[PDB]
């Protein structure tokens, strides 16, 4: 039931994407919407360990959202879950590992929807 | 399975707390460890500014962590969930709302542990 950072959101809504990086591996985090081959958003690499890289606000398009984490020119292995609070506040959580590392906490990406 | 912003973490570890706001009113988010009289961390957001208030690293103490959100002179309604990625990367999620009929997204707080 962990998936690979791919989510189905309600179509045509705003959502938030927040990245928190633990490992200082200068990761690139790309967010892709539907079948567009260019990322709708990209986080540049952390400049420090346990760094909050900020929040981006995006439109879900037709609803398909994929997060890809790259470190050292390879895709980091990912685990993702969805959860919601009272079927009102929805979350996607992605843990990534750049190693070696077996722990899925080198990088974290939080998705939240809807906004407001 | 929604609780009220209280969590049991592994005793004496570091963990992260990240806070986002999306509210009309100023909000104060307090994180309390065990029975400590003062908050271990406080995030304060400005009304009408949707803000990523950053990530703080805390010590879990004896393991009890409580999140309280105040807005408009009163405690917000809270819902919380826990989730993990491959039983390795752990998360606590809190959504808060001032208004009783809203979407538990005026305040969002994420807890993550362990670090590395």
């Amino acid at each position: 039931m962990e998936r690979d950072g791919t989510f189905n959101l309600p179509p045509h809504i705003k959502f938030g994407v927040t990245a928190l990086t633990h490992a200082a591996n200068d990761q690139t985090i790309d967010i892709y919407i539907d079948d567009d081959p260019k990322p709708a958003a990209t986080f540049k690499g952390a400049g420090a360990q346990d760094q909050n890289l900020g929040t981006k606000v995006l439109d879900s398009g037709n609803g398909r959202v994929r997060v890809i984490v790259m470190a050292n020119g390879r895709p980091s292995r990912l685990g993702s879950r969805q959860v919601d609070i009272f079927k009102k506040s929805y979350f996607g959580i992605i843990g990534s590992e750049d190693g070696a590392d077996d722990d899925y906490n080198d990088g974290i990406v939080f998705l939240n929807w809807p906004l407001g």
